RNA sequence: GACGCAUAAAGAUGAGACGCGUUUUAGAGCUAGAAAUAGCAAGUUAAAAUAAGGCUAGUCCGUUAUCAACUUGAAAAAGUGGCACCGAGUCGGUGCUU
DNA sequence: GCTGACGTTTGTACTGTAGCG
DNA sequence: TCTCATCTTTATGCG
DNA sequence: TACAGTACAAACGTCAG
């Protein structure tokens, strides 16, 4: 009666087998539906489901900020319209309908064709005087006439569109900064208290040394003006009162506190970022614009000169041909400047007087474009200026823009603030703001019409948890000085002491805890047990000696907000104080709730007649973040309404119990527990319901589905045990905490290593490291991983973190896949490793970062990937470390949902009883298991194994529960201690061997028939248990499905190809006809449907009957659910059966002759949808001809086994056999098997481990799926995809239950 | 014998932005030709769109998650498939039983 | 007369190709 | 790619 | 890995003798 059932899941798998208590899968003669004559078919309960990964929701968010983007810069083009409206109208009644019209074609424009004067004349006198939009911009700057609305517009509306980036605080402008006289200034001003730095590269080591050469007085003063300097103690040689100097980053007047900073930094600044002020503008990025366009025609001047008057026969390659990356491809092709540089610099090292474009391609200046990849390193404020002194100028002649100046000044800087989000009206599920009137929102009149506080206070509130004991209280900020408090006593209430008069170690009493916490918790801020055991042992206790425990040598806990506090808050008494407790809270709390200091001002202000304006002034400065797993409800608002105290009371003293929060809140003594209890739907509300990631939510749901149906399938009784696979660990202690080192030791470690001084330079602390930036920035000892240049720990943000390997090609968010490094530097390697160039010119520094252990092996080999520059599909055969995490994070939630699933029943004696006992195993049981008796696993022939995986596991899981009953704990849900449970887990296994070996040589023989103790029945029969596993490990039917899915997301592929005279192409905008216009391409079919129709036909056309597949793409996917068949006849068929429509989504499974299977990807794709059935012999000798020297076992053992492959050399030979039948019957890739024969028998004679080691690699054409390349050996074998599908319009489908058990079979040769 | 403390790795969710890129159009091509084009000149920029679109019309929403089939149902959701044994190339046979 | 010659006029294999820092 | 914020899982140390 | 670009092979009229 009695059965069990185990469950493998993966990222793109369940694996589920049903057992009995005999470890036996059972099999059932199930009813099938359908027309087909076929009405029973027998099947055994083990199987897998087969689902496509999840896909996270990142795709889809940088999809919808994009789009947010768009609207909002065209609602910024349309406010400059509607200041311009009025007076465009008098220049122009139809301007702006010709930008807008601007992409028509000549016929399909109303106006006249040129888009902005409308004539041909005066648009190209225009283009004549003005070449781009700069010397435009120019001539608006530095002239002072009277100048065309139509061009002011163009100008601002290229601003407002391209507006640069935020990334600097308040604002830079050039007309403090043009001119360097400003050293004149610095030491007139300092005797009151050229490009002569620039002219290399910028850094301190420049700036100090140029300076002298030219103490403090200079040197140290200038610093001030242009450095972050890293000392927090306060300068010298200094202003009258005394503090620190540095060029901070938010806010410098945290340091004037101590106007010439202001102009020098802002010259530095923008002369850092353009090659400018050797000549004198008032436009200075128009003036750099202007020089570069200026240099790129002098340069192909003279570059075309040289081509023809010394290599005249190669000048078409490169000027005329654009799928070359020539010039042609450069500007008319697709290529960037770095093919470009790489393919011409060829060229121009075998000419002569080439020099000058040799260097210059060197710099990166060769024929640069004005708008390239790395003009995202420019700030908004340049454009800020030249805008300014646009409407300046213009004033004069204008009275509308001297009206409404400062409305056009808003519009480019405005942006909307990242803690309001968008400005929704209620219906967006994303939107979390409040507006005090229901007026329509503007740049100018967002202050107020939006609240920004409480908009801001509820951006953090709609992201912090619940208390997960507290579902309805949010919790409290990390560094709240209750939460402070509740650590320090939560960790020092159960520490424990002893003396030598001492029988028995004893608990701190309160009395001895306050003493501690107020003695040395407040007094440094993480406390050693050295300095406890002086500092309070010796020095108050006076204790000779004394042996602490129940900590390390470094406390966990600290009152590091006291500290500061302290720092800041001068009145210790005050911080002791009880009165004030909740006010302080409050101003943690707001001081983690908030970063923009005028919130920050004008919610402390509440409590400014407690302190001074100087204390104020310090306390908005003192940022925090986190937030804690407990809210103050629970921790010091609750009572135990028998006692009295609060859980914080508690901790602080609990008489010599002295219990901490666990022992708390489940005592039943203390009514917190009933507080908890008391404060404490279908399966799809519940799995949207929860927390992370949607990508998770796929795996879990249809695993739970599965178990719902194997239960619905053994006549609704459940079973008695589930056996889940986890993906957990034990490590020894050793390896765990070297597996988890301080991030800081790291660092230091390799500095050493390589001796440098960088952390004399820059100190910093573990904590600052936790910033990803900065950990690489001393990662890399200071420099730049693409060019050999000193990098600023000020300035992070103008350099960005590079993926090494690109996201686009690999998922990799790891430290050995990241790099710091200027911005055009990454921007420069665009879907790329780094070039070989750079390779060259940097693998000696990076063999030094690897000698000194601050970069892996693996990010060396991923930096020099151009030594093995593949980047192919083929390369992709490692997994990506994502699939880990969701697979721990699916099998932790599925064990609590089908706990609570299964067992239901609450009783009153105890809780709940456990109907249904489930199973939570490690990997490793289940993989010595398979490892010891080998029964191997490949993963690489069929989908079999995680059926088998979720077999091995039943078996496992129910040996050990019936062998240690006793061990119930260890497993059902709900040298070092690490090491210790690592041997003891190891060993646990024992009791499935006959034979245990010891170091020394000594064996134990253990019983052929396992026992448990406690009731003496029989577990595990090493006879017939094993012969029945290895008997279920050979079966040939075991119950595969691939889900049917209907697949969603983009309509196509996301790049828009030229125009056509092609039917297919998307039309990418209604009233845009793609053969004009162009469009989309590659649509995405979100399922096919089986049409059965009439069609016009034949030359003298006339109504033939067809049925076949209609790929209905995901665009037009609504318009067909709408009313189908008015959608069929615009498709063109005609008499269309309603009836007989079925719907058919990706995956669809059919049957064929022979038993082939073929699975639809589309309507005019299949895939291949049958599994080799290979016999077990076969498999565990490909895995041991595999693997072949690198056995984990004994030399003796490997040895025995290396000679199993050797004795089993004719397996090879059957293999193929066993191939070409299966591939024959199924595969039909004739031209493939026999190229996979050919080149069998070109390389039988190689070693046998190759062989395996490419036989595996021979499943590929056999494997179910999509047809994909593989090799074996040199040979490759290109992919024989399915692209008929003609022949599953009369293959019956199959459309499987979600385990596959039940089926509904339609034979389509009956209908049509 | 699943929880908050410290550490670390790998990831995730949301907001605000930047730079590109592509597409069509605009930037008069010229000269020589029966010619298809060839020589030569040119190129660097801009507008518009950037999922088709949608109705609550917002400086909002539109690529994540949910889906075998069939009977009920607006949908949520509920419902629908005998067992034992001997065998095994993707499931077969045998016997009870409804 | 009526088999087949000779174009047009559709229907099948093979390589490319895909938004990204 | 940037800025800002929050959160999950796993592993080790202390209860 | 599904579809796109595109080089390649059967089928369907009017001649052709
Ligand atoms: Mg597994
Ligand atoms: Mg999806
Ligand atoms: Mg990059
Ligand atoms: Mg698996
Ligand atoms: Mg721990």
């Amino acid at each position: 009666k009695k059965y069990s059932i185990g469950l493998d899941i993966g990222t793109n798998s369940v694996g589920w087998a049903v057992i009995t208590d005999e470890y036996k899968v059972p099999s059932k003669k199930f009813k099938v539906l359908g027309n087909t004559d076929r009405h029973s078919i027998k099947k055994n309960l083990i199987g897998a489901l087969l689902f496509d990964s999840g896909e996270t929701a990142e795709r889809t968010r940088l999809k919808r900020t994009a789009r947010r983007r768009y609207t909002r810069r065209k609602n910024r083009i349309c406010y400059l319209q509607e200041i311009f409206s009025n007076e465009m109208a008098k220049v122009d009644d139809s301007f702006f309908h010709r930008l807008e019209e601007s992409f028509l074609v000549e016929e399909d424009k109303k106006h006249e064709r040129h888009p902005i004067f409308g004539n041909i004349v005066d648009e190209v006198a225009y283009h004549e005087k003005y070449p781009t939009i700069y010397h435009l911009r120019k001539k608006l700057v530095d002239s002072t006439d009277k100048a065309d609305l139509r061009l002011i517009y163009l100008a601002l509306a290229h601003m407002i569109k391209f507006r640069g980036h935020f990334l600097i605080e308040g604002d830079l402008n050039p007309d403090n900064s043009d001119v360097d006289k400003l050293f004149i200034q610095l030491v007139q001003t300092y005797n009151q208290l050229a490009k002569a730095i620039l002219s290399a590269r910028l850094s301190k080591s420049r700036r100090l040394e140029n300076l002298i050469a030219q103490k403090n007085g200079l040197f140290g003063n200038l610093i001030a003006l242009s450095l972050g300097l890293t000392p927090n103690f306060k300068s010298n040689f200094d202003l009258a009162e005394d503090a620190k100097l540095q060029l901070s980053k938010d806010t410098y007047d945290d340091d004037l506190d101590n106007l010439a900073a202001k102009n020098l930094s802002d010259a530095i600044l923008l002369s850092d970022i353009l090659r400018v002020n050797t000549e004198i503008t008032k436009a200075p990025l128009s003036a750099s614009m202007i020089k570069r366009y200026d240099e790129h025609h002098q340069d192909l001047t003279l570059l075309k000169a040289l081509v023809r008057q010394q290599l005249p026969e190669k000048y078409k390659e490169i000027f005329f041909d654009q799928s070359k990356n020539g010039y042609a491809g450069y500007i008319d092709g697709g290529a960037s400047q770095e093919e470009f540089y790489k393919f011409i610099k060829p060229i121009l090292e075998k000419m002569d007087g080439t020099e000058e474009l040799l260097v210059k391609l060197n710099r990166e200046d060769l024929l640069r474009k004005q708008r390239t990849f790395d003009n995202g390193s420019i700030p908004h404020q340049i454009h800020l200026g030249e805008l300014h002194a646009i409407l300046r100028r213009q004033e004069d002649f204008y009275p509308f823009l001297k009206d409404n100046r400062e409305k056009i000044e808003k519009i480019l800087t405005f942006r909307i603030p990242y803690y309001v989000g968008p400005l929704a009206r209620g219906n967006s599920r994303f939107a979390w703001m409040t507006r005090k009137s229901e007026e329509t929102i503007t740049p100018w009149n967002f202050e107020e019409v939006v609240d920004k506080g409480a908009s801001a206070q509820s951006f953090i509130e709609r992201m912090t948890n619940f208390d997960k004991n507290l579902p309805n209280e949010k919790v409290l900020p990390k560094h709240s000085l209750l939460y402070e408090y509740f650590t320090v006593y939560n960790e020092l209430t159960k520490v424990k002491y002893v003396t030598e008069g001492m029988r028995k170690p004893a608990f701190l009493s309160g009395e001895q805890k306050k003493a501690i916490v107020d003695l040395l918790f407040k007094t440094n801020r993480k406390v050693t047990v050295k300095q406890l055991k002086e500092d309070y042992f010796k020095k108050i206790e006076c204790f000779d000696s004394v042996e602490i425990s129940g900590v390390e040598d470094r406390f966990n806990a600290s009152l590091g907000t006291y500290h500061d506090l302290l720092k800041i808050i001068k009145d210790k008494d005050f911080l002791d104080n009880e009165e004030n407790e909740d006010i302080l809270e409050d101003i943690v709390l707001t001081l983690t709730l908030f970063e923009d200091r005028e919130m920050i001002e004008e919610r402390l202000k509440t409590y400014a007649h407690l302190f001074d304006d100087k204390v104020m002034k310090q306390l908005k400065r003192r940022r925090y973040t986190g937030w804690g797993r407990l809210s103050r409800k629970l921790i010091n608002g609750i009572r135990d309404k028998q006692s009295g105290k609060t859980i914080l009371d508690f901790l602080k003293s609990d008489g010599f119990a002295n219990r901490n929060f666990m022992q708390l809140i489940h005592d039943d003594s203390l009514t917190f527990k009933e507080d908890i209890q008391k404060a404490q739907d279908s399966l799809h509300e519940h799995i949207a319901n929860l927390a992370g990631s949607p990508a998770i939510k796929k795996g879990i749901l249809q695993t739970v589905k599965v178990v719902d149906e194997l239960v619905k399938v053994m006549g609704r009784h459940k079973p008695e045990n589930i056996v889940i696979e986890m993906a957990r660990e034990n490590q020894t202690t050793q390896k765990g905490q070297k597996n988890s080192r301080e991030r800081m030791k790291r660092i230091e470690e390799g500095i050493k290593e390589l001796g440098s001084q960088i952390l004399k330079e820059h100190p910093v602390e573990n904590t600052q490291l936790q910033n990803e930036k900065l950990y690489l920035y001393y990662l890399q000892n200071g420099r730049d991983m693409y060019v050999d240049q000193e990098l600023d720990i000020n300035r992070l943000s103008d350099y960005d973190v590079d993926h090494i390997v690109p996201q686009s090609f690999l998922k990799d968010d790891s430290i050995d896949n990241k790099v710091l490094t200027r911005s055009d530097k990454n921007r420069g390697k665009s879907d790329n490793v780094p070039s070989e160039e750079v390779v060259k010119k940097m693998k000696n520094y990076w063999r030094q970062l690897l000698n000194a252990k601050l970069i892996t092996q693996r990010k060396f080999d991923n930096l020099t990937k151009a030594e093995r520059g593949g980047l192919s599909e083929l390369d992709k055969a490692g997994f990506i470390k994502r699939q880990l995490v969701e697979t721990r994070q699916i099998t932790k939630h599925v064990a609590q949902i089908l706990d609570s699933r299964m067992n239901t029943k609450y009783d009153e004696n105890d809780k709940l009883i456990r109907e249904v006992k489930v199973i939570t195993l490690k990997s490793k049981l289940v993989s010595d298991f398979r490892k010891d008796f080998q029964f191997y696993k490949v993963r690489e022939i069929n989908n079999y194994h995680h059926a088998h995986d979720a077999y091995l596991n039943a078996v496992v899981g129910t040996a050990l529960i019936k062998k240690y009953p006793k061990l119930e704990s260890e497993f059902v849900y709900g040298i070092g201690k690490a090491t210790a449970k690592y041997f003891f887990y190891s060993n646990i296994m024992n009791f499935f061997k006959t034979e245990i070996t010891l170091a020394n040589g000594e064996i134990r023989k253990r019983p052929l028939i396992e026992t448990n103790g406690e009731t003496g029945e029989i577990v595990w029969d090493k006879g017939r248990d094993f012969a029945t596993v290895r008997k279920v490990l050979s079966m040939p039917q075991v119950n595969i499905v691939k889900k049917t899915e209907v697949q969603t997301g983009g309509f196509s592929k996301e790049s828009i190809r030229p125009k056509r005279n092609s039917d297919k192409l998307i039309a990418r905008k209604k009233d845009w006809d793609p053969k004009k216009y162009g469009g989309f391409l590659w649509p995405t079919v979100a399922y096919s449907v089986l049409v059965v129709a009439k069609v016009e036909k034949g030359k003298s056309k006339k109504l033939k009957s067809v049925k076949e597949l209609l790929g209905i793409t995901i665009m037009e996917r609504s318009s067909f659910e709408k009313n189908p068949i008015d959608f069929l006849e615009a498709k063109g068929y005609k008499e269309v059966k309603k009836d007989l429509i079925i719907k058919l989504p990706k995956y669809s499974l059919f049957e064929l002759e022979n038993g082939r299977k073929r699975m639809l990807a589309s309507a005019k794709q299949l895939q291949k949808g049958n599994e080799l059935a290979l016999p077990s012999k076969y498999v565990n000798f490909l895995y041991l001809a595999s693997h072949y020297e690198k056995l984990k076992g004994s030399p003796e053992d490997n040895e025995q086994k290396q000679l199993f492959v050797e004795q089993h050399k004719h397996y090879l030979d059957e293999i193929i056999e066993q191939i070409s039948e299966f591939s024959k019957r199924v595969i039909l890739a004739d031209a493939n098997l026999d190229k996979v024969l050919s080149a069998y028998n070109k390389h039988r004679d190689k070693p046998i481990r190759e062989q395996a080691e490419n036989i595996i690699h021979l499943f590929t054409l056999t494997r179910l799926g999509a047809p994909r390349a593989f090799k074996y050996f040199d040979t490759t074998i290109d992919p024989k995809q399915y692209r008929s599908t003609k022949e599953v319009l009369d293959a019956t489908l199959i459309h499987q239950s979600i385990t596959g058990l039940y089926e509904t079979r339609i034979d389509l040769s009956q209908l049509g």
